[PDB]
């Protein structure tokens, strides 16, 4: 029971055992954390129930982040079980499919823009607000996930690149707001990983192949590697670290073009 013994974390974002949020769950659990989970809808409820049970948790709450009331209620229900929280992991993204398929200028309509930012960036700030009393109780941390398409153009990432740039600025604004309470706020910028959301971005196979060919370690990263980095940033070993975007991409972001 070894780095996170006695600590409690809420995990939002598990869709399958392939999910980044699932590899994060696995790493925190391996070092002693007790876990709670959210689900976005009725259909997902059944799967998240099973996954939680696998980590030895009966703490499973609805949280569609489009709805203020569900965010608020998720943390209200959580506080009936836990008197404080050591961490909240936000591993959630969405944009309507059409926004990610085609020319950016033509396909980025108002509502598609609205939804991508609302789900993928606003929701982190809303979760942080709702979590604040429970995080204050234990000087808990916040963690979210981002992608380098915020800083450089990636094919068909499109408005998700805007929303991720917004999320990363949020990580800094949150860190400054919550830091006085000892609440650290960080993000991992992961390399491409084959998840359910990944199927559904048409350029994903090309991104995954480019990352394998170009990254200094010449291979793709895993949810275990992302989970392990998440474990570090959620632990006391990262007590000097806040507002940080940690790249877990095998060094890809550092290369301008590989040797041919
Ligand atoms: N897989 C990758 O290559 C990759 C790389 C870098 C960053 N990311 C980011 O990692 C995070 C995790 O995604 P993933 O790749 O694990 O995909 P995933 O499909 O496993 O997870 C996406 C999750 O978002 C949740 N979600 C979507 N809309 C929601 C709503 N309204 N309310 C609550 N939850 C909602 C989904 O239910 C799902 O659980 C996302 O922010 C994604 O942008 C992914
Ligand atoms: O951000 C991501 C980056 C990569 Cl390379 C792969 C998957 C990603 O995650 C998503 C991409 C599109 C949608 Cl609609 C929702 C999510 Cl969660």
């Amino acid at each position: 029971q070894g780095l996170l013994a006695g600590k409690r974390f809420l995990i939002a974002g598990v869709a399958s055992k392939l999910s980044i949020a699932y590899g994060i769950a696995q790493a925190l659990h391996r070092e002693g954390a007790e876990l709670a989970f959210t689900y976005p809808n009725e259909k997902l409820k059944k799967r998240v129930d099973e996954f939680a049970e696998q980590f030895g948790s009966k703490l499973v709450f609805p949280c569609d982040v489009a709805v203020d009331a569900e965010i608020d209620n998720a943390f209200a229900e959580l506080a009936k079980h836990w008197d404080g929280v050591d961490g909240v992991v936000h591993s959630i993204g969405f944009a309507p499919a059409h926004t990610l398929d085609g020319d950016f200028t033509d396909v980025t309509d108002r509502d598609g823009f609205k939804i991508a930012h609302d789900i993928s960036a606003y929701s982190f700030v809303a979760m942080a607000r709702a979590a604040k009393p429970l995080l204050q109780a234990r000087q808990g941390c916040l963690l979210t996930l981002t992608y380098q398409g915020s800083e450089r153009v990636m094919p068909n990432y499109n408005v998700m690149g805007m929303a991720k740039a917004s999320l990363e600025a949020g990580v800094r604004y949150l860190a400054s707001s919550l830091g006085v309470d000892g609440i650290r706020v960080n993000a991992i910028s992961a390399g491409p990983i084959r998840t359910l959301a990944a199927s559904g971005i048409k350029s994903f196979r090309k991104m995954l192949d480019a990352n394998e060919k170009v990254a200094p370690l010449k291979r793709n990263v895993t949810i275990e590697e992302v989970g392990n980095a998440a474990l570090f940033l959620c632990s006391p070993w990262a007590s000097g670290i806040t507002g940080e975007i940690l790249y877990v991409d095998a060094g890809f972001n550092t290369v301008g073009m590989s040797q041919s």
